[PDB]
């Protein structure tokens, strides 16, 4: 139900990068209120931009090189009514819509509550294996890999071996993942990591039960 979640802050940035190569088309951030959708951005490769007028001083796009292809929304002065479930919608007509849902939270430093079980060094230009070391038979019913920074989660894999459809990562950095049936370790592969990749690696499991498990790597790239 979302891809990255952030920590409430006032100057808050809402990251979204389309990651494919495709000719974009239109990009529009809405938030989720409940069922009914707000649209606050739409903006156009022709430099058209609709601004719902509630949020018109509220937010802006900072976007490094402003290309149109990062349409990260920053947030001026946020506060607790902007926590939710925002929606990134990149359209690259014929190819089909890039989405990536990011939820809002009141919370601290992520890091808090993912002190590291495992320590991990590796050299820079190498293809790092990080394994989890969680039971993935029932009552686990998947397993999610998560890079945890003190202002927001990304989900880098989701692995349910029940369910018919796959979670494609809206994490820009590439990773490789693998939702295999067989019994072999859970594992997930950063290839050719920089110094840049290092940070918090946590492995989830969700059961049927409802209860939550938890492994953490810090992995530390000089």
């Amino acid at each position: 139900l979302w891809d990255t979640t952030v920590r409430l802050s006032e100057t808050m940035t809402l990251e979204c990068v389309y990651p494919l190569t495709h000719n974009l088309t239109q990009v529009e951030w809405t938030k989720n209120t409940g069922t009914k959708t707000v649209s606050i951005a739409v903006y156009n490769p022709n430099h058209n931009m609709h601004i719902e007028s509630n949020y018109l001083h509220r937010v802006h796009f900072l976007n490094s090189t402003v290309g149109f292809r990062n349409m990260s929304l920053s947030f001026y002065n946020a506060s607790e009514a902007d926590i939710g479930i925002y929606s990134c919608l990149f359209h690259a007509f014929p190819n089909g819509p890039w989405e990536k849902k990011i939820k809002v939270v009141w919370s601290d430093s992520f890091e808090i509550a993912a002190p590291s079980d495992s320590y991990l060094s590796a050299e820079p230009g190498q293809d790092v294996t990080l394994t989890c070391q969680l039971p993935r038979t029932w009552p686990v019913q998947q397993v999610i890999w998560e890079k945890v920074q003190p202002h927001q989660v990304d989900i880098l894999a989701s692995c349910n071996l029940s369910q018919e459809t796959r979670y494609t990562s809206k994490y820009l950095r590439q990773t490789r993942s693998n939702c295999s049936q067989g019994s072999m370790k859970s594992i997930l592969i950063i290839p050719n990591a920089m110094a840049a990749d290092s940070g918090l690696y946590r492995c989830r499991s969700e059961a049927i039960t409802g209860k939550n498990k938890s492994f953490v790597i810090r992995l530390i790239i000089t």
